[PDB]
C-alpha cells in the first residue's frame, strides 16, 4: 500500500486548507491541488478559495465601505464637520480590497510550505483508483498516488440559460474585482448574494434595482426576509418583483457599458428594463464535480444537484475517499462549517478522535445593509416541526443608542426567539434583525448548544447600552402581544 | 387605609422599574425623584443616573469617538474625505442633551400613562410607614405607605483635598459641559474614569489620566493592563502613582485654567503643568445617609453606606426593600437595578417566587477598544478553583474591519478560563475589541446554561465576525505558544 501521498486535497478553499493544515500536524505526507479557472469574462484569483477571494471577505469589506458612509453621515449630529456631501471612489476601494485579498493568497501559500505541505497549482482530476492527474497551468499533466483523497473543490456561481448572459453580465467572481465602478446596475435574484451585494453598491451610492423570481430569501424565516427587503426598499434599492430576464443584450460596450435587459414574469407580460450598466447575475451555485473524474473511482453524487452524499464522517461510497464544505450533499455551505469538517476530519484520521462536525444549529448572518443574524429553526419551521399550538414566540422591536442622536431609523430593528411550549419552553429559534448582528447571534449560538431556555434567557441580565440586551428581556408574545411599537 | 401602597425613594434605573410592574397589578404607587445639585450647581430630569449623567450620554459620546475613527477609515474604502476633520464638543453635547430630554419626558408620560403618581421631591422618611416629600421650593408634604423601596442610588465622591468641588467637575457635570473641557486630566482608574479618558480623547483632545495604584481594580487585571496599554498607544497619557493633593485656580474661564499638583507613594511632589479641566470622578458614595433611615429602623453598613438586604431584596424592617446600587454586595449595574426592580413588583403583587440572580452578569466597558467580560476574572478563578484546576484558552484577532485602514493588527484578544475539575464549564469570558457587548451578552446566556468548552468547541462560528475567535480557541496559556499570527492558518 505505498503512494506518493498520504492524502491529497482537491481544492484549496476554506475547507480543503483546513483539512491540510491539520492534517500536517501529524508528520504526514499531504498535497493539496488548488486550481481557478476562469471566469468567463477570463477572471482569476489566488490560492484560497472562494470565501477569501470573491466570498465573504471581499463581501464583508465592501459591506463596511457601505456601512463607513452611513457612519460619515451620522457624524455630523455628533459634532464632527464634514462636507454636505462625501464622494465614494470604487477604484480606490477595490485597490484596497484586492491588496488585502493578495496578502491573504501569500499567507496561505506560506503557510503550506511552513507546514510543510505540498502545494501544486494545478486542476485535479482522478484518473484511476488512488491515482490523480494534475493539469497544470500550461496544460502539463502529472500523475500523482495517494492512499485516500479529500474532494473539496466547491461550487461556482450559475448563470441562466438566457441569451447574453455569460458574454455580457458578472457574477460575484468578477463583482470584487471590477475594474470600472458599476454604475447603474440590476441584481437577478433574492437570497444572500444578490441581497447583500445589491445592498452594498447602493451603499457606497449606486442606482440599484434587484429582480426577484419569487420570494426573498428562501429558505430563511420569511418574516424576518420581508422586513429585510421592506428595509432595503426604504434606503434606496429598487425591487421588481416575479420576474425573471430573458435576453440581455448590449447596447452599447464599454467599462460601464450600456446593457439591454428584457424580462418576462407569471403574468406573460414582459419588460423592456431600461439598460443599466452593469447586470450582476449571482442567482445560485453549482458544485464542480462533473469534471474531476468521479467516475474513474467509482464515487456516486447525485446526478441533478452535483452534491456529494456522504457519511456522518465525511466519507463518501468509496473507502478512501472524503468530501468537504459546499459540495456536501444536505449540508450547508458555509466556511466556518467546511473549516470545522475538514478540521475535525483530519483529526479523526490521523489524530485518533472520534468527534464529528455537527451541523445542527449553525449561526448565519446575512449582510444585508441592515444585517440578519440567526440561528435555529425559522418560525414557520418551527410550527412545522413542533405544531402551531406548542410555539411560543417572544419579540420587540429596539433602537440601537448609536442611531438617536443621528435620528433615524426608529421601530426597525427586530429581534424575536421561537421557543418550544413542550420543552420548557426550550429557544429553538433566534433571530435577530439589527447593527452587529453577527457579534450578537454568535454567543446566542453557543447557548442553543447548551439547550438554553426561556426562563435561563429571561433569568440572563443585559449589558446596557448594548443592541444585543433586548434578548435578556423578551416579555410580549406574538400569540397575544399587540404592541411592540416603542411603549 | 395607608396613602399609597408603594412609595418609591428614586426615580433611576431601578425605581422607575419597580413602578412601571408594580403598576401592573393595579395597586396606588406614587415615585418620588429629586435631584440634589452637584456643587457646581448642575441637574437633570426624571431618569435616574444612567439616563441623564451615565451609560446613556457616555455611550453616545463614546460614540462620538468611534465615528471619528470611522472617519479615518472611511478613506481606505474609497469615500474621500479631508486629511482633518474638526470636533464641534458644543453641538455634540446639544445633541446628546436632546436625546436625554427626549428620555427625561418620556419617562414622566410613561408614569402618568401606568397611572404612578409623580412628585418631583425629596424623599425622607419621618417615621414608621411615613415619609415627607420636600418639593423643590421648600415645601414640605408628607406620605403613608404599606410598602417602601428605597432607590437613590448613589452619587460622585471628592477628594477631601482643597479646590477639587469648587474648581473640579465629576461625570455629573460633564455630560452638560457648556464648553469644550480642554486639554484634561482625568483622576481615577475604573470604569468611569478610564471610559471619559477614553472619548475625551478620541473626540480629539490632549488627556491625561492619573492613577493611584492599578488600573480596573476588580477586573482580570491582564485585560485591565492591556486596556492601559491601548489608551497610551492611542495618545492618553497616564502619570502612575499620584494622588492630587490641591487643585488651585490659576485663571477663571470656561475652559478656565488649573494648576494641579500630586504626590506619589514616593514622596515626591509634581506640579502638573496646569490643565483647563480636571475630570475628578472616582468612586461614588451611596445615598443613603440624609434620607431619614433612622426614623423607621433601617440598617445600613455606617462604612461603605449601602444596605444590607435578603435575597429578597428586603431590609431588616420587613416593609422597606431597597434596589439598585445601593445594595451592599451587589453589582452597580442599571439592568441589574432594573432585573431586581422588575422582579420585586413581580413577587409582592404578582405573587412570585423567582428572585434576581446576581451571578455571572455581564458587563462591558465602553474604553476606545472595548472590553467585555463575564463571570470570574484568570486570577479569581485560581483564587476559587486553584492554579492546578484552571485552563485557560486565548488568542488574538484582527477585525477584518481593520485590515483596509491597515491597523492595530495583534490588538484585539479574547480568553475563556475553565475548569479543569468540570469538564472545563467555562467560568470566565473575555473579550478586549471592537463591539465588545454585543460580542458579549450572548455568551453570557450561555453561561447560564453551563457552557462547557467542549460545547463551545462544538458551537460553529459566524464568518467574518469578531465574535467567532471563540467557536475556535485552541491555544492555551498553560503550554504557551505564540497567539501572534497575522493572516493565515486555516
Ligand atoms: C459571495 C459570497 C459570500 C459569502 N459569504 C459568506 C459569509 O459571509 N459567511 C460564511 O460563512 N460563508 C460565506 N460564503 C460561502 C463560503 O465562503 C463557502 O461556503 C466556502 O468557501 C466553501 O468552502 P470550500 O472549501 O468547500 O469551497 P471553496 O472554499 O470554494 O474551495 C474550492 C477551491 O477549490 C478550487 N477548485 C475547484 N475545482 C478544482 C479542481 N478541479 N482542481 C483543483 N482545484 C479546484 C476552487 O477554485 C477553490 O479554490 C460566501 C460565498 C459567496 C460566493
Ligand atoms: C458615569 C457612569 C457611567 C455608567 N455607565 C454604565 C453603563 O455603561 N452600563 C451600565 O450598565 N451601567 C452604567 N452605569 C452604572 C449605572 O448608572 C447605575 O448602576 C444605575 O444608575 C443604578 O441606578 P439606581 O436606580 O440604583 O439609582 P439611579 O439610577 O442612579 O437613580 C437614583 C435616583 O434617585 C434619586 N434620588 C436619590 N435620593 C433621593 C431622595 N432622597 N429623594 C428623591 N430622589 C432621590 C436620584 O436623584 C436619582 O434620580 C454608569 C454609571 C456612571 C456614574
Ligand atoms: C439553501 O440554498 C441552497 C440552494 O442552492 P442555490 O444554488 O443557492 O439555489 P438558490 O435558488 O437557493 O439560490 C439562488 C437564488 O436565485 C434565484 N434563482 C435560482 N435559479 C434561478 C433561475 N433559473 N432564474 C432566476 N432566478 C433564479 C432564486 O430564486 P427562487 O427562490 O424563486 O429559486 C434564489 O433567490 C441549498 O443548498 C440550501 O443550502
Ligand atoms: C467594584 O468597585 C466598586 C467600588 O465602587 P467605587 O466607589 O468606584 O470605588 P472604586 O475604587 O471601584 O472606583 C474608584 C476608582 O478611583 C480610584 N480612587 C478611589 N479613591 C481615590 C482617591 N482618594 N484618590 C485617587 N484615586 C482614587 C480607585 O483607585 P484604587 O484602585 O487605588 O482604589 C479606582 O481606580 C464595588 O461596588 C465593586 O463592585
Amino acid at each position: 500500500k505505498s503512494y506518493d501521498f498520504d492524502l491529497i486535497i482537491i481544492g484549496g478553499g476554506s475547507g480543503g486548507l483546513a483539512a491540510a493544515k491539520e492534517a500536517a500536524k501529524f508528520d504526514k505526507k499531504v498535497m493539496v491541488l488548488d486550481f481557478v479557472t476562469p471566469t468567463p469574462l477570463g477572471t482569476n484569483w489566488g490560492l484560497g478559495g472562494t470565501c477569501v477571494n470573491v466570498g465573504c471577505i471581499p463581501k464583508k469589506l465592501m459591506h463596511q465601505a457601505a456601512l463607513l458612509g452611513q457612519a460619515l453621515k451620522d457624524s455630523r449630529n455628533y459634532g464632527w464637520k464634514l462636507e454636505d456631501t462625501v464622494k465614494h471612489d470604487w477604484e480606490k476601494m477595490t485597490e484596497s480590497v484586492q491588496n488585502h485579498i493578495g496578502s491573504l493568497n501569500w499567507g496561505y501559500r506560506v503557510a503550506l510550505r511552513e507546514k510543510k505541505v505540498v502545494y501544486e497549482n494545478a486542476y485535479g482530476k482522478f484518473i484511476g483508483p488512488h491515482k490523480i492527474m494534475a493539469t497544470n497551468n500550461k496544460g502539463k499533466e502529472k500523475v500523482y498516488s495517494a492512499e485516500r483523497f479529500l474532494i473539496a473543490t466547491g461550487e461556482r456561481p450559475r448563470y441562466l440559460g438566457i441569451p447574453g448572459d455569460k458574454e455580457y453580465c458578472i457574477s460575484s467572481d468578477d463583482l470584487f474585482s471590477l475594474p470600472y465602478c458599476p454604475g447603474k446596475t440590476l441584481v437577478v435574484g433574492a437570497s444572500y448574494v444578490a441581497l447583500e451585494c445589491a445592498g452594498f453598491l447602493a451603499g457606497i451610492g449606486l442606482d440599484v434595482t434587484v429582480m426577484v423570481r419569487s420570494i426573498l430569501l428562501r429558505g430563511f424565516d420569511q418574516d424576518m426576509a420581508n422586513k429585510i427587503g421592506e428595509h432595503m426598499e426604504e434606503h434606496g434599492i429598487k425591487f421588481i418583483r416575479q420576474f425573471v430576464p430573458t435576453k440581455i443584450e448590449q447596447i452599447e460596450a464599454g467599462t460601464p457599458g450600456r446593457l439591454k435587459v428584457t424580462a418576462k414574469s407569471t403574468n406573460s407580460e414582459e419588460t423592456i428594463e431600461d439598460e443599466f450598466n452593469t447586470v450582476l447575475l449571482a442567482v445560485g451555485r453549482d458544485s464542480c464535480t462533473r469534471t474531476i473524474g468521479l467516475e474513474t473511482v467509482g464515487v456516486k453524487i447525485n446526478e441533478k444537484t452535483g452534491k456529494i452524499p456522504v457519511t456522518d464522517e465525511e466519507q463518501t461510497n468509496v473507502p478512501y475517499i472524503y468530501a468537504i464544505g459546499d459540495i456536501l450533499e444536505g449540508k450547508l455551505e458555509l466556511t466556518p462549517v467546511a473549516i470545522q469538517a475538514g478540521r475535525l476530519l483530519a483529526q479523526r484520521l490521523y489524530g485518533g478522535s472520534t468527534v464529528k462536525c455537527d451541523y445542527d444549529n449553525v449561526p448565519t448572518t446575512v449582510f444585508t445593509p441592515l444585517e440578519y443574524g440567526c440561528c435555529g429553526l425559522s418560525e414557520e419551521k418551527a410550527v412545522e416541526k413542533f405544531g402551531e399550538e406548542n410555539i411560543e414566540v417572544y419579540h420587540s422591536f429596539f433602537w440601537p443608542l448609536e442611531w438617536t442622536v443621528p435620528s433615524r431609523d426608529n421601530n426597525k430593528c427586530y429581534a424575536k426567539v421561537i421557543c418550544n411550549l413542550k420543552d420548557n419552553e426550550r429557544v429553538v429559534g433566534f433571530h435577530v434583525l439589527g447593527p452587529n448582528a453577527g457579534e450578537v447571534t454568535q454567543g446566542f449560538a453557543a447557548a442553543l448548544k447548551c439547550g438554553l431556555t426561556k426562563q435561563q434567557l429571561d433569568s440572563t441580565i443585559g449589558i446596557h447600552p448594548v443592541c444585543a440586551e433586548i434578548f435578556t428581556t423578551l416579555s410580549v408574545t406574538k400569540r397575544s402581544g399587540g404592541d411592540i411599537l416603542q411603549s
